[PDB]
């Protein structure tokens, strides 16, 4: 017997089998299941994934909230008209502990995989589990974590997963700072300097009519004008994060530490 | 693309079989998957027959040999490859779908994202071949995603592989039932295996000791674990030209749990260059 589901209300499930049963039952009645994976502490950047999933016709939106090893989140989801929240415990997700896992390809060792070399094996493992529990038609990730998003597209391709991955543009504060729960830690001087990441990327994207080296030098000049911004990398790559082609489309990515807080941003770049 | 029911439909492209499987499920057939490396014998046919008997079933048998569960030199080029006979046998069994993908369609990006099995993959068969089961589980996960069966069928013969596939299914929340099928044996007890063709007549005679050792241990086991193991060892020791790689009695999940009342006894041995495996359920003090 299918667990209880009330159309038009926020239905909260903690057991993986429950959300699985509901989602199978809902898909059979002709709803298209949209999955929006999060770690809770919801802000406007997360709600833009939610809004994107909501506008697919016939959608029922599943928002998962899970931290790799609350009332207000759920209120935000209600206010958004989300009908399902999936809130599993660690034990529900890892009942046999850490056993079979996904091993990413070599892209996971680069860029964010520098400081955190097993970070993405962990992310891909839980993404794959969520896809299998929920079996959505489409799954939504923010472009803010671009390398994560490209890794998910590789997971999907490589394991023949039948789900469409939708990347959602980065939501920004008024001065361009990419929204993130970490921003709250920045003191005023760090918060003022943090604008340099987005300002450097946008400067680079306009300078790119003059070519790839003009785009990189414009970005570096902007970051060089900020105090207390320790750049960990600034790299222009093609859109799948391979090496940047001579011309055409790419992606410019930056990560920097301001005090103890690490910030990331990236932007589409059209070369020449 | 096309699906002619009651006939064998062969697809090579993953998209084709995924499309047909999905259409079939939607019309309410239940999809059964039997993964093979081809070279089909009666052991594979027991899997097929178990799949066939699930009411409403449509049976997909896949045939695919890696470049990932093999680990050089060496072996990958050594695998028996008769696709011909295989399809004929499947037609005979009334299978409706054979899935025979190319290496290119399975690995268009080489080895990029893969499955990392848990620590069981480093033991037993994995001892000398510590990448072998990452190869197997990566293909089985892809087959499960392409075909999305209701049930997938594996033989008990490759018991460690069966356990690993159950771990993969649990650990990734895969929505498929794994059905283990009992080992099919020649009349003298020898477990059927495509590798048995590499035994010359003397080695074929000697190879009965694996199954004789195991069944002797299963009966001996009223006298305890040590008696069962020594009975198996004695039989294997009496066998000319059988060289034992391992003989081990484990818990049923092969797992990090001590042995209690129920066990599996596993053996691997070389007869010249041919490596043979077998295993049996063991009840201690029963
Ligand atoms: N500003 C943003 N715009 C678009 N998507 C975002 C934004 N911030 C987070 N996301 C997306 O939300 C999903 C959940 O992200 P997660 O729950 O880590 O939050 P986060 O803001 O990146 O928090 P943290 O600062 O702790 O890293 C991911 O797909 C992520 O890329
Ligand atoms: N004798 C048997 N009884 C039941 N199942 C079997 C038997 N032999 C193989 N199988 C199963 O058939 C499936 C396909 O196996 P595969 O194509 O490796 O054949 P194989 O006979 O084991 O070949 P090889 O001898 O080359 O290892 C696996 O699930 C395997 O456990
Ligand atoms: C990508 N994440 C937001 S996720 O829900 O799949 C996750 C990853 C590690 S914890 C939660
Ligand atoms: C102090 N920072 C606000 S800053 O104005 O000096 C800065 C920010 C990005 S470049 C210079
Ligand atoms: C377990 N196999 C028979 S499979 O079809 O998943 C496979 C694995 C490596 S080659 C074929
Ligand atoms: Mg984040
Ligand atoms: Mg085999």
């Amino acid at each position: 017997a299918i667990p209880a589901f009330h159309p038009g209300e926020l239905n909260v499930y903690s057991a993986p089998g429950d959300v699985a049963d509901v989602s199978r039952a809902l898909r059979l009645t002709g709803r298209r299941v949209m999955l929006v994976p999060t770690m809770g502490a919801l802000h406007e950047g997360h709600l833009a994934l939610v809004r994107a999933a909501k506008r697919v016709p016939g959608s029922v939106v599943v928002v998962s909230i899970f931290v790799n090893p609350p009332d207000d989140d759920l209120a935000q989801l209600r206010a958004e008209g989300v009908e399902i929240a999936f809130t599993p415990t660690t034990a529900a997700m890892y009942p046999d502990g850490l056993r079979t896992t996904v091993q990413p390809g070599p892209l996971a060792a680069e860029l964010e995989g520098g400081p955190r070399p097993t970070h993405f094996a962990g992310v891909l493992t839980v993404v794959l589990k969520l896809l299998q529990i929920v079996r959505p038609d489409r799954v939504f990730f923010g472009e803010k974590d671009y390398q994560q998003l490209v890794l998910i597209r590789q997971l999907v391709a490589d394991f023949n997963l039948d789900v469409a991955v939708v990347g959602v543009p980065t939501v920004r504060e008024a001065d361009g700072l990419a929204m993130s729960s970490r921003n709250r830690y920045l003191d005023p001087a760090q918060r003022a300097a943090a604008v340099a990441l987005s300002a450097a990327l946008t400067a680079a994207a306009h300078a790119a009519t003059a070519g790839a080296q003009a785009a990189l030098d414009a970005a570096r000049a902007v970051l060089d004008a900020a105090p207390g911004v320790a750049v960990d990398y600034l790299e222009l790559r093609d859109i799948g994060l391979g090496p940047m082609p001579l011309n055409g489309s790419g992606r410019l990515l930056v990560a920097a530490r301001l005090g103890t807080t690490r910030l990331l941003d990236n932007i589409a770049i059209e070369i020449g």
